[PDB]
């Protein structure tokens, strides 16, 4: 499952294991990143148990997107280790990020 988790938090969990992870950055007031909401629900329980998956608020995390290099906007990272491999900005459906973690994040 995905959550709403915070800069110290998150890094204890996902940072801390070798499996892959999944963050999208999003704020309330924006239409398309609030909107991700029942996104994120179906996508988070495709992966489980094999891919971890959180979502980063960037009005009550500002410095989480600018260390990955983002300002505040609809954008998700796939990465491993606790280290970037790929981005993906802009927003996206359920339908195509999974088509995509098929093979980035399950192998």
């Amino acid at each position: 499952m995905a959550a709403q988790i915070t800069d110290a938090t998150f890094e204890a969990s996902v940072l801390k294991s070798a499996i892959p992870v999944l963050i999208d950055f999003w704020a309330p007031w924006c239409g398309p990143c609030r909107a991700m909401g029942p996104v994120i629900d179906e996508l988070a329980a495709e992966y489980e148990g094999k891919v971890l998956i959180v979502k980063m608020n960037v009005d009550d995390n500002p410095a989480t997107p600018s260390k990955y290099g983002i300002r505040a906007i609809p954008t998700l990272i796939l990465f491993k280790n606790g280290e970037v491999v790929e981005q993906v900005t802009g927003a996206v459906s359920k339908s195509s990020i999974k088509d995509m973690i098929a093979q980035k994040a399950l192998g």
